[PDB]
C-alpha cells in the first residue's frame, strides 16, 4: 500500500504496534 | 482518539500529512 | 484524501468511530 | 488489534486492501 515512494502500508503498521506499547 | 496517552487519532492525521507531501 | 472511488479519509473515520462505540 | 470486540487491525486491512482492489 505505498503511495509513491511512502511506504503507508508499512508505516501505520507501526503505528498500530507503537499505539499498543 | 487515544490509547492510554497515545494520540491515535493524531498519529493518523500525521501519516496521511506525511503521505501526501 | 481519495484512492480511486473511495474517499479513504471518511472510510478510516468510519472504523475509528464504529471501533470506539 | 482489538477495541474491545471490534477488530480493528483487521477492518483496517480489508479496508486497504478492497480499495486497492
Amino acid at each position: 500500500y505505498r503511495i509513491x515512494s511512502y511506504d503507508f502500508x508499512d508505516e501505520l503498521a507501526k503505528l498500530l504496534r507503537q499505539a499498543a506499547g
